[PDB]
């Protein structure tokens, strides 16, 4: 609960799979737009992170001026209307929806690397079913304080893969092509959106936390170890590899294999089956409300099939991950908030009386109001218009070149 809880647990809940991803995206942006992309984002996700803390701030400060669990569409509904609370509750479900979907395919992924033997679809029907025994478990939340563990498992993936890049070095035929065509590279730019946010469960860890007033610092500390982890990884897999790695969107499957390479895919699997649970609980709590509700285990299950149903049939590891990071993410984690906080605080009493004032070095409400507008106008050009169309048409050839339900997705 004090500050060093709350920032092992935002820390290793900003990376998960995606730092297997980062590479391939490298690979279609470059070195200086990949290294650009990633700092531009990841303050924007610490900017966005302030705001969903100062919303929460000020709707837990009402709520007290006249125990359970505070979520992000409470608060929406606290702090305006009841539209707000449904669009936001509605994003988010889906937008977890997906993440689990994503971080169950990655799962699929990993274990494919170390036991060769199944395809990765038989992998991903084993992993499911494995993965459904999360309904037995009450909440995963509380359950955080083994969150260094993750972020133990994380630094060392990271590390391990630079290690090995910079120790493989580069072949003869090693072709760093950058930015091929628009596509690719505005995928690549979503992919790195989707790596930062904090991804719509920032609230839930501030709740731990005896005063959340100061989850501003612990974002922003934990959002620039992220970044000096995965700079380093994927700047060393991208400068060694080069262009090949737009055929194998997952890192690991071109490293040699060695007995790093199993233990980093072990860890791998762990934080993502934790990661896993993490986000899926949320998604439990909404259905439990909305129907009504050891019973719950069979209540949950059909919240399961959803996801399982979507690895199978898309168990795409790279473009899936910019497909979600450009229809949900962008509205999920970068527009909905912002624009909450500027609604919020529009008024002249609510601004005036507002309990935390904004930054002085950023330039106080006008300067937020500034930063607001930039985030909304750039992840709604960028994040959503020409990222969403550049990441549905990436995926629509991926389905005409693999098919549906394509067994062993990337298994040359
Ligand atoms: O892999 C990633 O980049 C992030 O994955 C997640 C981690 C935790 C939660 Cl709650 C939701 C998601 Cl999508």
């Amino acid at each position: 609960g004090s500050v060093y809880d709350a920032w092992f647990s935002c820390a290793s809940n900003q990376v998960a799979q995606v730092l297997l991803t980062l590479p391939y995206s490298f690979s279609q942006l470059g070195m200086m737009s990949g290294i650009l992309f990633q700092l531009f984002y990841g303050l924007m996700g610490s900017w966005t992170a302030y705001l969903i803390s100062v919303l929460y701030v000020e709707y837990r400060t009402r709520k007290e001026r006249e125990n359970h669990v505070i979520q992000w569409f409470e608060v929406l509904d606290g702090l305006l209307g009841k539209h707000w609370r449904n669009l936001g509750l509605i994003f988010n479900c889906t937008f977890l929806l997906f993440g689990s979907v994503i971080q169950l395919i990655a799962c699929a992924s990993n274990i494919y690397y170390i036991n060769d033997k199944l395809d990765k679809r038989t992998w991903t029907y084993i992993f499911g079913a494995c993965c459904a025994t999360t309904v037995f478990i009450p909440s995963f939340h509380n359950y955080r304080i083994w969150s260094f563990l993750g972020l133990a498992m994380t630094t060392y993936t990271s590390w391990y893969l630079t290690i090995a890049s910079l120790l493989h070095g580069q072949a003869e035929d090693v072709k760093h092509s950058g930015p091929t065509t628009m596509v690719l590279y505005f995928t690549g730019a979503t992919n790195i959106l989707y790596t930062f946010g904090g991804h719509a469960v920032t609230v839930e860890i501030m709740h731990a936390m005896w005063k959340p007033q100061k989850f501003k610092a612990i974002y922003l500390l934990a959002t620039i170890y992220v970044l000096t982890l995965t700079l380093p990884s994927a700047s060393a897999v991208y400068w060694a590899f080069g262009d090949k790695l737009l055929t194998h969107s997952n890192a690991l499957s071109l490293l040699p294999k060695t007995g790093f390479r199993d233990t980093a895919v072990i860890l791998m699997l762990i934080h993502q089956f934790i990661t896993f649970g993490f986000a899926s609980t949320p998604l439990y709590f909404v259905w439990e409300k909305l129907i009504g509700v050891f019973k719950r285990a069979m209540a949950r299950l059909p919240v399961v099939v959803p996801i399982w149903f979507l690895a199978i049939i898309f168990p795409f590891f790279g473009p899936i991950n910019s497909a979600v990071g450009s229809l949900l993410v962008s509205f999920t984690v970068y527009i909905i908030p912002a624009l909450a906080h500027m609604l919020t605080f529009a008024p002249a009493p609510s601004r005036e009386n507002a309990v935390e004032r904004p930054p002085r070095v950023v330039g106080g409400w006008m300067g937020t109001y500034c930063i607001n507008i930039f985030v909304v106008v750039w992840v709604f050009v960028v994040g959503f218009g020409f990222g969403g169309w550049a990441s549905m048409v990436n995926f629509v050839r991926q389905i005409d070149t693999f098919g549906l339900f394509t067994k062993c997705y990337q298994c040359p």
